[PDB]
């Protein structure tokens, strides 16, 4: 309960120096790279084998996936830092803004900015630029180059609203079979996207395009994290508001006990968000 | 020091109907596929980036990766049945053979036989025929049974013999700059066996074909865990013999290849698998 995730937008400018320059750590140790490959890992195993499903995306286990990585990335950030905490990308609020692009989260001492038409849309300031960061196609080999292409596609042209969030919260049930992507009345399938998509959290990764516009490779967009903490804020309310389905019967890997690939930890290891040792600020 | 691995060929009857029996298990609950993803995600995680060395090949790696690949795997089915531990293939003896597919570890009790020629090399004997055991790409989606095909190539028609063992357990280095495939003096690199390769354990993969000859796709065939606790026991007696030896790069290697370095996928060091014995098991040799 005492490490507090922030609002990007309520963070000092030596809290985004430091988040920004743990980050840049991490890659250089070569830490970072594990999350893009177990990212891309999770997307490969598929529950059960052949179906839509995987470990990490469109079934069940979507949200409590996204916690233990988080979970994971936060402790090795802190093992670099104890004062850095995973802040959260609160896009329903960058929704309203005239120019979401114009937000303080893409300033140029933070998460730098939109891409650069000329350069293909590579990014060309802040930290995160190309020269300054590099990224790993879905092969696992060099890439080179983040890219960003903030609401170029007709699918996606804004990012999801605090209407589209608050729909989203009254889902009484977690999830419903066939725990996939047209799992109906599905808190889960709601906040991930699918009902009528892309919304919420698909449509903020085609909104931001770039890596970011596909998900095997949106991890090397350090942006991934912020956005997936603020799905995981939106989740840990909903835990209050209002368990975990399936408790059993889904595929392996989706149920409560079941231990998530690439990871042994289950759901129900991560169900209290509290108990891992974090709080998001407002709470 | 206490769960014993022993030599296929001294199984019972009984231990052998136990082994696949549990392994069978294992694939129906799911967990067997977590398996081969794992060495698939491995072999993708390169150390660095752009360098052929990954997690699990091809650098120094390769050994702890697959000693803790293996008790991950014998744990998993102790889990299930208590009495069973992961034996162990030796295949450089099976070399000595006249026809070494004539082993009994290829009998219909067991790993069962060769690929059949008539269906492309899909292996329809023993309790991993197609129909019984489905596979799955590299890419996470069913593949249509296994297949093996025992000495086809001309680089590798036969399996490694005593002689080549013997004469990896006289190198006196765990392995050397720059802890890749060119490695010189290299206990780690000789039995990879990528020098005038394949030999060893690269020979084996090659040797055994079907989805055993393309290592990405080879944990497929349960016969896998067999050979790599062969592989895993040599290290263990070139340990024995070079005890003042130690795991190398001890640091500045590659993330991901240096003692205390995460073995992606898991956060396990070389360093906590080093002495086997400590991790609760024994060959059979050692008595």
């Amino acid at each position: 309960k005492y490490r507090v995730r922030k609002n990007v937008l309520h963070l000092t400018d030596t809290e985004k120096r430091d988040f920004v320059r743990t980050v840049l750590i991490l890659k250089e140790k070569g830490i970072y790279d594990r999350y893009i490959a177990w990212h891309g890992a999770a997307g490969k195993f598929h529950t059960p084998p052949g179906s839509d499903r995987n470990a990490a995306h469109m079934s069940s286990a979507f949200l409590p996936w996204h916690r233990e990585y988080l979970l994971r990335f936060e402790r090795d950030l802190q093992s670099i830092n104890p004062e850095v905490t995973l802040p959260y990308w609160e896009w329903e609020t960058d929704a309203q803004m005239q120019d979401p692009s114009q937000s303080q989260i893409w300033s140029a001492d933070f998460m730098g900015g939109n891409g650069n038409p000329i350069k293909d849309f590579i990014v060309d300031t802040g930290p995160f630029a190309a020269g300054r960061w590099t990224t790993i196609d879905e092969q696992g080999n060099p890439s080179g180059g983040l890219k960003r292409n903030f609401g170029a596609t007709k699918e996606a042209p804004t990012l999801p609203t605090r209407d589209d969030v608050l729909n989203a919260l009254k889902i009484t049930q977690y999830d419903t079979p066939p725990w996939d992507m047209t799992s109906q009345n599905s808190f889960r399938n709601q906040l991930e996207g699918f009902i009528n998509g892309p919304q919420l959290h698909n449509r903020v990764h085609r909104w931001v395009g770039g890596q970011m516009g596909v998900v095997p490779t949106a991890p090397n967009d350090p942006v991934y994290f912020l956005h997936h903490a603020n799905v995981d804020r939106i989740w840990a309310v909903w835990q209050i508001i209002h368990n975990y389905q399936p408790m059993k019967n889904g595929p392996f890997g989706q149920n409560f006990r079941d231990p998530m690939y690439p990871w042994n930890t289950t759901p129900e290891d991560v169900m209290n968000h509290r108990k891992l040792g974090y709080v998001y600020d407002i709470e």
